[PDB]
């Protein structure tokens, strides 16, 4: 009935469906079979008569899929086979970007350009050389960490359950879109979804608050929050700040225990996972030990001086 | 029970409600009595006992109060008798603000600034002689009706009843929020609610598309549209391009009014009543046939060359 498909702007968690039928499951070499944002079902069944089989396309960019889409290195398009044909195009977003370009970009990842809207004529004489064949300071931290951070600074201490309970999927995703296209007075969704969104956005880093090569420094010196400070100044810039950051807003949720119901055990230990974590080439092993270091290293700083 | 009394972040068209109680009607010089944008229900009754009155305080800023509240001559300040104390605070709206200054503004009207994220210290000794006692091509057309218009191309030349049908106005509210704060990739809402925003847009313009100065010059020629494009071509820059532009997309519109239910006369009737308006101050009569003067000179427009 159908045999091209193209998904038209899709984004990080959303989900897009493309269904259709068929009436009377092979996969090309499963190294080139299909994409892991992409999946069938039902994808396979038996079938004899006139019978429609409504089998359906489904795409999801999840933590795993969105970096690489980021920065272009795949494409919305897999070949699948019985050849099939699908593509589209796919829109960045900040969830999955490091924190070094993002405090290099004082706009939105996609924000709308207004160049066609300018009044105005450039050096033509400049163009004397151009060819159709020939083609300052950064932010202390980046402007989407900000914008989720300060949210819940304003309005989230007093929340019951703060960083224990899931937010709406549906609210994730307007978060999302928020700030990958603007710089929102106000980010929209309860504190539960901008509490997650914030966790989901130091989970899809390409690059950890604490670097992959201090990774192991830290754990060693997990017991000395003096020593940890000091690891904590040798990350690079927009790192420390991120991570001072993040440790200041902890800190004032702590005050408030009494309220939203987070203890610097629970907080240290959901956080370590997403902030500290291993070189993930070297396959390291986890152990019981190395974890109530990760977890201590935290708590040093969220009950520190 | 209660007495003082504080709207924060009061906006256009979006109402705030400040419901309390009494127990056991007046007006200071009604020269002197309340705001337009403020009133009281119920404000008067009967009572002798210990019922309680639960009477209710709501503001609403319409298309009256709109434009002096932007530029900030009246303040959300309202004092009554019984003397009350009422303030808050007025967010400005790009409803409202004239084509003038919009088109000098490539930002939103109220974007959040991320200064206090910025790494770097500027010259300190630029503030030698600094005090805390003393304190570039516009666009071709406001980014903002640029949204908007841009938006019904894209998605309703086929929409039926279009700009005959009222939009919902819960989603006028987040339109008019969306293009204040943000350069949205996507404005929300239905292809209704986004046409009337429009309407609602061109009708709390400070100054009129087609300027004051010039309405009467438009109704004189009204039957010559050579003359008409001249007098267009009289008008201030912004002024011409947004009025082309209009001229333009409706035009587009006639194309499909197959699908979409649109013709000349209804649109040119619709609209000229938004365009061309007589300098309020000169409390100009309305004749039948000033009337078809100003239909027509639209109509020029919509079917001329």
């Amino acid at each position: 009935s159908r045999r091209e498909f193209v998904f038209e702007n899709v984004k990080f968690r959303q989900l897009q469906k493309e269904k259709f039928q068929i009436s009377n499951i092979p996969k090309l070499n499963d190294s080139q079979y299909c994409k892991p944002w992409l999946r069938a079902e039902p994808f396979e069944g038996y079938l004899e008569p006139n019978e429609t089989v409504d089998i359906s396309l489904d795409v999801y960019v999840s933590k795993d899929s969105v970096t690489i889409l980021n920065s272009g290195e795949d494409k919305i398009e897999d070949i699948l086979v019985l050849f099939l044909t699908i593509s589209g195009n796919y829109l960045p977003s900040c969830f999955g970007t490091s924190l070094e370009a993002l405090c290099r970009m004082k706009r939105p990842i996609r924000e709308v350009p207004v160049t066609k809207l300018i009044d105005l004529e450039e050096d033509s004489f400049l163009e004397k050389e151009k060819s159709l064949l020939q083609m300052e300071r950064p932010l202390q931290v980046p402007k989407e960490i900000w914008l989720l951070v300060d949210h819940l600074f304003k309005y989230a201490c007093h929340q019951e359950d703060l960083f224990q309970t899931p937010g709406m999927q549906e609210e994730l995703q307007q978060i999302i879109d928020c700030l990958d296209t603007s710089i929102p007075e106000t980010i929209p969704g309860s504190n539960h979804s901008v509490a997650e969104a914030l966790l989901i956005f130091l989970e899809a880093l390409p690059e950890p608050v604490i670097c992959y090569e201090l990774y192991q420094r830290c754990l060693d010196s997990a017991y000395d929050p003096r020593i940890c400070r000091q690891v904590i100044s040798q990350l690079p810039r927009c790192h420390r700040n991120v991570f001072r950051y993040l440790m200041a807003f902890l800190r004032e949720l702590l005050k408030f225990s009494e309220y939203n119901s987070v203890n610097a055990n629970m907080i240290a230990t959901l956080f370590t996972s997403l902030l500290l974590r291993p070189p993930p080439n070297l396959m390291a092993r986890q152990t019981p030990s190395d974890r109530q270091r990760a977890i201590q290293f935290l708590l040093g700083f969220l009950l520190g001086s």
